[PDB]
């Protein structure tokens, strides 16, 4: 009975499409070194107090530029079971095509962001080069990461490898996986490095006339404890100092210049800006819908 | 390429279908004796101040009972112009068809909520009786009462009594246009007084079990403004004051017991919640996407 999960968004000649992957329901002890307490009364003040944990959309966009079709972020694929992996078959329900994907850019490479560029390990998209930075695919490439990091720590990381890797490798065998650095543009947008999250975590900004789009990627993972109280990390964020310090800084930047924000972890579509009243808080806008 | 506009909501056992039935831009002088600089403030917060106007969606409802589905307001049909009336594609869209309705509820007998159960005179609902309050009925089918509004707002009260004459017309011959008063249930639903945006306009609320939703028609035309500053009157309402003292009372009950909100004229599907940190100003809470 559910309508499908894409949604239309035009910023001038651009048409951004909102692609939902799946909806998560995470344990709100995820949120660190905020008293369990104060998170229930911010859930309960947005109505998402449920027993069943904090819903989490995983969201995934598509950049129709005119001459290329740019896809941010891909959605899970098969990697995290069943409930996700809805990116491809609600990117064809919006009306685009798998072969018509030019370019994948990837914020990190989470297995909820890169793994939707394969499928029982062919690609999905046959004509599209991958994008992810320098920094990013040298953290999770490098076969001497693991004894860098605490025993704790060790098996996380060597199991998404393992899934990074089977996606990957249907574009890196026809040379079509790339990275870049700082500085760098492709196809248009602009790269930001947004570490903390992941060590290679970047945003990427698309201007067009008269309004800026920030895909942000997952520098927050709700539109209510991290913003009400931004300083508040999440478990997933493997340095959860750096990745407060850049979403502050973010927010602060999105609150005085006002861009409109692509996020795939705020509410599907996830598409929005953010107000501040002080600079101390921050609050959701979401997009409100155009027929 | 847009999505249609439909959304399932599920409470319980009950599934409740949003349509939209278009999008209306207003000018900012139509919220009353507010400063328009506080106006603009407010629109600039929620990234709503945009030169066209003020972004209102037009809503309706199905409700889903299991024995039942009810349609709660009907949109514009052709009453206002060809940028509304999808209420009915919409419906279609949404899987349902409209042979299936077998009762309609009126909030109130604006062309934006009646209109849509006709098309030039002939039912769109075949099997459905349509309920409105006695007071509503008696207010716009008394063929006198033109004379007791302003010299000005005459012309307007007759141009809407043949709207709502041709669009019920087609359900008084089958003996299918019911009124009812304080106290009285359809269906299951309660009726609730909340007169003042017109004399007899009333909201509908369901008991599901664990769950109460309110389907309250047109007691706000805002997410923005008139949660806010909730005493902001509009210029649409008929009794203003009144209109404002029925806004006030609800949204205090909604603050404080929680019922789920699905409104006509909040951003599509226009279901939510409602939140206030100090009983003075509200927040509208949308509710999250659930694929
Ligand atoms: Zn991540
Ligand atoms: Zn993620
Ligand atoms: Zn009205
Ligand atoms: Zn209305």
């Amino acid at each position: 009975k559910q309508v499908a999960g894409y949604y239309q968004y035009q910023a001038g000649d651009v048409q951004i499409t909102a692609l939902l992957d799946g909806t998560n329901f995470m344990s709100p002890n995820l949120f660190k070194d905020i008293p369990q307490q104060q998170v229930h009364e911010i859930l309960k003040k947005y109505y998402a107090d449920q027993e069943k944990g904090v819903q989490t959309s995983i969201n995934a966009f598509l950049v129709n530029i005119g001459k290329s079709l740019i896809l941010i972020d891909s959605g899970a694929a098969s990697c995290f079971g069943s409930h996700l992996g809805s990116v491809l078959s609600n990117l064809k329900a919006s009306g685009y095509q798998p072969e018509q994907v030019d370019t994948i850019l990837l914020t990190h490479l989470h297995p909820d962001h890169v793994c939707g560029i394969s499928k029982d390990g062919v690609a999905n998209f046959p004509n599209a080069t991958v994008y992810v930075s320098n920094d990013e695919a040298s953290f999770w490439l490098d076969p001497k990461q693991a004894a860098k990091l605490p025993k704790e720590k060790q098996a996380n990381y060597l199991g998404t490898v393992e899934k990074i890797k089977q996606a990957i490798a249907p574009y890196q065998a026809k040379q079509r996986f790339k990275t870049y650095k700082l500085g760098d543009d492709i196809q248009g947008f602009k790269v930001i490095n947004t570490a903390g999250h992941t060590p290679g975590h970047f945003s990427y900004e698309l201007k067009t006339k008269g309004e800026s789009i920030v895909f942000i990627g997952d520098i927050v993972h709700s539109h209510t404890v991290q913003f009400d109280r931004p300083e508040t990390a999440i478990e997933y964020d493997i340095d959860p100092k750096k990745a407060v310090e850049t979403r502050l800084k973010q927010f602060a930047n999105f609150a005085k210049n006002g861009q409109t924000i692509a996020a795939p972890h705020l509410p599907f579509p996830g598409i929005g800006h953010t107000y501040s009243a002080d600079g101390k808080s921050y609050q959701w806008i979401p997009i409100h819908f155009k027929d």
